[PDB]
């Protein structure tokens, strides 16, 4: 019953989180750990960073790892993942792709791959965030009248874009729940004489500082009451957890392109 | 076409909020303002406290009010409310009852044979909707999330945790066919050890004049999801009462609660 | 020995809260309840709305009230308040003024030559104390902490950020000899780039009937420290007014604010 | 002007955070990295976990590291730290000790050491927490009447003790600010008919779940208003930051036993 899993970018912060997750999962075993060709770390035990001698040495031999693994979990770089994709296809590996920054042709390449292998690709592998979108969708219909909708988001001192993509996705989900679009009703920050708030407005506030990983709150502010739905990310560790649920979903599947909506039965 | 609404206990704190909500609702008109025989406000314009003139004078005349109104919204006392019910029964009034609570509940379910009424102890849109949000969230986070319910109330609240927090617990427990009696931990203290993943832990904060905050925390590996309801005051029940009246506009007779009102059951 | 206190605008929302606070304070006694000539409540017991009998009947008689009271607490309108001030000047009343605001401030600083009075737009213990907490925190977190001020108010609030949030910013800026005009960023949106460590960023949330929440976040590497003030209603100003009266008990004449009252400057 | 710093337990999670902090600090250089004798990791570059070849190899030679370093930062184990202490004394090293679980004789050993070397020892190296205690002290005097004081604390699913030591320290600080003691006024959790709240009570609530590192809130609940002072720890990274401020304080000191109150000028 036990998933034979390889992890890509095994020396990276994400790869290390994925390794600790695989080791801890009772229904998975770590059988491969890849790092780039020429990495100083090649030859080290995958678990050396933690307490453990896993007996799995970091290697750059993509072919052997794909031969020996049934699953590869990959949160690295688009061109790196595409190299892994070709091996995954020839070796019939089930693939969980948490990498980001693909072009449209590359994304379509991943879908095409889904005709031959089973894979999950998602921009957000978090159980929490994906469920929160569905919660927001129900809340936006139930609170469609009498509630002013505000989206408040906090991230670290280096985030260059306001509001975050997650906040924007949340806004779109909320707008669509009543057949609207965001750019009709979105207000981004407020300064000066902003006047009476229009009841249809979706107001965004973007807080920035420290090393905050990402907090997102949707506030439904009514007359005499408030309802808040908040997601707090403490670290990329939550992506490792969703990646394993993705692997468990893929265990039942022969071929197909899937996202986290499929994995979580949300769609 | 606008709902012709009367308000009971009209010079009281809750009555005033109801009057405010009826005037502000663009589909409701105030036609009656009922108060006790012993009220010092009889004869005054229902809106005077707002500096408005409504054409509606506070009266103790239960009969005239019920004859003249299509709806009566009543958040008063059981005795006065049951007197109001008999008059509603005779005049075919759609009744919205925010009173709490009495044995007595039987008589007003029995009234639903002849008139349309809504009764609920919690007439807030927010709390009722939140209950259904928890049901979905409990199923979706059934694995990997430690569930904690945190509730805050005023310095005079005698019971912990709140009945609302308990309802949240039961809803959550039930969403996976469970009972709260199997998994509840209330106000932990001392050496409690490794938290069991199935536990629902309750925390009860007491102080000041906090009207009532309720948070359900789903605490997972690397992340947390929180669903919070904050009550600022009884004004939210006045908003819910108006939705109750709107629902009742379509109904001939029957006993209903906020679930029916909001289309949730 | 208990403070002999009169309340202005006694049948209004704020007047009622003041009456409540005076009765509840174990060192204060209600001796006067003043209202407008045009009030429909004259003659009624000041406590009737509470189901209490105080021995104090609502009157428009400014002269008698000031003659009979040692203190007058007044949160009404400038015109009525300035009429109240002249009577306080003639009867040596200790005046607590929550009214806002008028040009007019000059006359009531000038009144401090002859009587003892407190004037403040923000009569809350919590907000004034929080201001001094921020001063200490800004100095201690002067290096390594990004400072963000987050404020929430109701759907009708026209200005952003709130004046309170601005005062918090200025206090923080000043704690390191700085100006807010040098470092403030209000409502960021779009590509804003690397946050400058000196920036004080303001966020303004608007919706519902939120009375006013203000949070100062100190966001550091691995940790955050938050200092938050939440106003539920004007009842907190009634509490502050009573502390103002207590402070005034010791004073012969003089113009004072909440800083003096709470011993903060 | 640049502090020559060695880090103990260089393969541990804390040691790794301390290494990244030293590397990033503009006024410090990493000159030594210690790990236990027999560690598999001996010989590796201290920065291999990050992107960087620091040229500092992990070693178990305590003598050489203390000879070459001016500062040693040590968040390891009490018996390990005591071995380091003796080297620190013979080599005149400035010591920052973040280790915990010492006995009273051992603590007194650290103080005695302070006659010969300059050192910082503290149970909490966080700037945030230490400043928060002082904030709480001022707030407790200002809010001494009319405010119900509640302490709410959240930690991970494995914390066995409720409330946390930090919460208890917060309670004691608050009680002392009006000449009281905690065990006279503390109420720990609430269940059942608890009755009218006594205005002097300090009520504690302990929330448990997930991997929450530690949130602490003091609530001053008044009539018509609330004042909250909250400290959120995201990770042990904040201890690394306070350890460096400790090193900077120690740069000016020849000998002496110091804690974070000294380091931050709070006392
Ligand atoms: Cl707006
Ligand atoms: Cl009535
Ligand atoms: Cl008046
Ligand atoms: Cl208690
Ligand atoms: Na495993
Ligand atoms: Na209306
Ligand atoms: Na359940
Ligand atoms: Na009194
Ligand atoms: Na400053
Ligand atoms: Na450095």
């Amino acid at each position: 019953s036990s998933m034979k899993i390889a992890i890509a970018g095994a020396s990276g912060r994400m790869g290390r989180m994925l390794i600790e997750a695989v080791l801890a999962a009772p229904d998975a075993t770590l059988v491969g750990a890849l790092d780039r060709t020429g990495s100083p770390q090649l030859g080290q035990d995958a678990g050396a960073f933690l307490g453990k001698q896993t007996g799995v040495a970091l290697t750059d031999d993509i072919e052997r790892v794909c031969a020996e693994a049934d699953y590869l979990i990959d949160f690295t770089l688009p061109e790196g993942t595409l190299v892994h994709l070709d091996a995954a296809l020839r070796h019939d590996v089930k693939l969980v792709i948490g990498t980001t920054g693909f072009s449209e042709p590359q994304k379509a390449q991943l879908r095409a791959a889904g005709e031959k292998i089973a894979l999950v690709f998602s921009a957000n592998m978090s159980v929490g965030v994906n469920v929160t979108m569905k919660l927001l969708e129900f809340a936006a219909k139930q609170f469609a009248q009498g509630y002013d909708i505000e989206i408040i988001e906090a991230h670290h001192r280096h985030k260059v874009d306001a509001p975050s993509g997650t906040a924007l996705m949340m806004g779109e989900t909320i707008a669509a729940a009543t057949g609207r679009s965001l750019d009709d009703c979105a207000v981004y920050g407020r300064h000066g004489v902003t006047g009476e708030r229009d009841p249809s407005t979706i107001g965004f506030s973007a807080i920035r500082g420290g090393d905050i990983v990402g907090d997102h709150t949707v506030l439904f502010a009514g007359i005499g009451e408030r309802i808040e739905i908040t997601h707090k990310s403490a670290s990329r560790v939550s992506y490792a957890q969703g990646a394993l649920r993705a692997a468990r979903f893929l265990a039942g599947r022969d071929a197909g392109f899937f996202d986290m909506q499929d994995v979580l039965g949300l769609r």
